[PDB]
């Protein structure tokens, strides 16, 4: 459950847990989000290996840099 106080998450700052709050992230990309930072915008999760763009599609509204 994603609080909304969280909301929206920031790609660069976020904890792992935090990011693995967010709609279809487990601990295997949330750990290569972290591994990809910085992010300049959230676009740039497509360098993620297995952020595909149905993936992003749907994490989009929850996110910020
Ligand atoms: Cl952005």
């Amino acid at each position: 459950p994603l609080p909304q106080a969280q909301t929206p998450v920031s790609l660069n700052e976020a904890s792992l847990e935090e990011l693995m709050a967010l709609p279809g992230i487990g601990p295997v990309l949330a750990r290569r989000i972290v591994e990809g930072r910085p992010y300049a915008r959230v676009e740039d999760l497509l360098k993620v290996k297995g952020i595909g763009p149905a993936t992003l599609e749907r994490l989009r509204p929850y996110l910020r840099p």
